[PDB]
């Protein structure tokens, strides 16, 4: 009796949205490997192997129905307890938009929280946040892709508000252009 | 030339329904993470990370073109050597059924072994299983959500022959409410 | 406003096919966990358990839209640093064919690396791999099934010109077959 | 020097009783009870876990110290990751969580990693969210259940009341080390 | 006390020769041969496997043991739980396992861990499924031939007669300990 | 014999300077900073990272061995597998690895383990994948940067001059054991 479908294009962003929004996981805690999510056949590929020795330091994943200047849904990277499987969807909150310059082009990122992770769900700001969690998040974004000579600058972080104001604007972007 | 399609409705309860049937794993072995499967689009979702510092004991998930009285198709615990993966089917032989009421709701599930499995598939009651196995089963479910205030009561197991009948009337359950 | 679907018939073997194309991975590295896909549903089972304490030595799987005579596609095992999750698919270069003979039955397989893992993607025939990994591999092959009393013979390897032929006649036999 | 009994031959550290050393015996998300063999100073499995249930965080006990239940003062630590059994690592008491272990008091210490970066900066149990706390109270509630003993836990006490009990086993430690004499 | 050498300075424990305490070296599932070190009591890394293969269940040594081998008995751990090299927990053994090292009788013990809730009700090999031996004879059989060395395995054979060449071996240990003098 | 000191009473083998005995303090994939404590010989935290980094092999160091810096001569172990703290294996150096850290020289080992059927073939850091170099190259680089510590790397060196090295740190080791008489 029902439709079983592509997670971009299928997936309701969520009654809760912008402020709570579901987020389908490309791929997980402490992963080496960056999983994406395949635009045509919505399956989970390998884009590639990370050429340092890092590793993701949370569940790393993109909003559905979102759409940005890039032609790509809008990522966000979700704190909780636990890793979760590539290809999975959850519950998330905003707290906080981290801007980013990767290759010269704008790639803003939203920072959030799972919204049924009984530990984490309440945190509404990333000021909330342990200050190193935020130094060594901003790192690694500085530090993944260096061996392959793509620069990535990481500025501050901006407030919940913003972060909202950016899910919004995609959700809006992709119900104007995923038409035609 | 294939379907390609959702799992709960898509997938066959297998040639050997009731007793050996076909079982949709939702949750690993091991796993703090309560996933489940998305009634609307098929995919996997975190329904919530676990409140207490435990895990489930087996693999677990539902019997695809199943129904019960809660809307829902019918859960299964599966005993078997190695942890399996959240949305990968496998075979299994129902070996009891495990009565509990879940909130003053009834919520019967079915314990069973991987038909695949060359040391689990020759299990055929539960009654041949080590007793504490059980007895740490029963503790589980009685005490996996009580950190959020949910009351869960678990009778003693009843055997194949009842279980087996629980799947054959889900089956039938599924096929008359489905349609409409 | 995309498709959503079938593994097998609706993963494009990739534009640099036959030499790099697109490998669905069924099994992780050190899974004793046989999965399988399913034909019917393209979703991912488990076919069994394995019968010795025996492990995959790397990534396995298969190659979308290719068929052999034994009306299965054509499996592959995929050298890299990192584990990958069945039902993922990545870029692969064929690197030498595994020729086999599983129970009376040809079952030639190709062995390949991850053509963007940046360690493994600069190899082109598996005899710049260190003969012990040839070693351990035609090994695992000939003893995976010999507790199910299935005989399965490993020939010596042969070079990348030859399992491009393979995949090639492969890629042509589904095209020709998958319509009727 | 030579090899280390470590209840025995480890220092508790500069900065104790506030900041110790520590022994880990099991790894967060272990369900094999470990402990630290009292003879041989190796590591035992006392038992696997009667219950499915894991350790919240690693968890251990502070060297050269001692209980009215002959046993050294026990430590759970919260960090960034798990840590092998056998290991020792730096800890600040945040809080001390009584219990009564089938009528006999039990207390043990809620601590962070020192050396953690992350955790470092925390000095009250009350600083932590609360549901971490309705978690740590439930698994050491819970644990013992299905080998019928009850184990009771009580509301957690400030790092003042923490660093005395601490104090205390570090006292009754020494008292015995002079009655080998 | 001091720190212990694992073979020599460990008891075998009360309970044996039935049941015996019980040296880890290699965990359930691991391709590393660990194997502790005569001469300093580490763990070494004597070889990594040379087939894909794992070891099926936690092995390791019954300690006070010595064996024509001059090596101590060697012991597979039945259990819910992977156990860490260079831990020690309690075993009941359920049956001997006849093997043939190149031409060399090699004998090893199949036991279950004592202090486990489920596997310590087993007390014969014959209660285990027959897949679980078939699966650890072809182990044996199968993980040393990529190194060109034939091992052979027979039938499994009881407790009584596994209980007598732990015997035998606590008698050679001593033996040997007499010899020292 | 007795438990040993692994800095001290674990001998860097036969085949020294060329291939030695190597103990690990951290696990391939590891995001925890252990090392071997001087004083007791026990593992410790020394801290979790403050970057999301993990070391890229199995890290350790020789025994009986000593540089400028107070401490023995650090090695990076390629092997198939991540092997636990506190073990020691057989490596053969294939490299030496110049470094400054915050404006002192410490200068690492590259190594393989000799038991390792697949690694053990490997002579020189030349017959790795140069992308295997870049990365091991930007971890010692960036894994400190949180602590704001400098860490300079220049290009690789061959095996004569590890070798070399090795053999150095052996002679301040003895130099300093003859100072304790």
């Amino acid at each position: 009796r029902s439709v079983a479908a592509h997670p971009w294009h299928d997936l309701e962003i969520g009654p809760g949205a912008p402020n709570i929004f579901n987020c389908v996981v490309e791929i997980t805690k402490g992963s080496k490997v960056k999983y994406e999510l395949d635009k045509k056949t919505g399956m989970i590929k390998v884009d590639r192997i990370l050429y340092s020795s890092v590793v993701y330091p949370h569940n790393y994943g993109f909003i559905p129905r979102t759409l940005c200047e890039d032609n790509d849904p809008l990522d966000v990277l979700v704190l909780m307890q636990e890793p979760v499987l590539p290809g999975c969807f959850l519950r998330a909150r905003a707290i906080g938009l981290m801007p980013m310059i990767d290759q010269g082009e704008k790639d803003d990122k939203i920072i959030a929280v799972c919204a049924d992770d009984p530990e984490y769900k309440h945190y509404t700001d990333f000021k909330e946040l342990q200050p190193h969690r935020l130094m060594e998040i901003k790192r690694f974004f500085e530090d993944y892709k260096k061996n392959e000579n793509k620069e990535v600058a990481v500025n501050e972080f901006l407030p919940p508000s913003t972060a909202v104001e950016a899910i919004q604007h995609s959700m809006d972007l992709y119900a104007e252009y995923i038409l035609h």
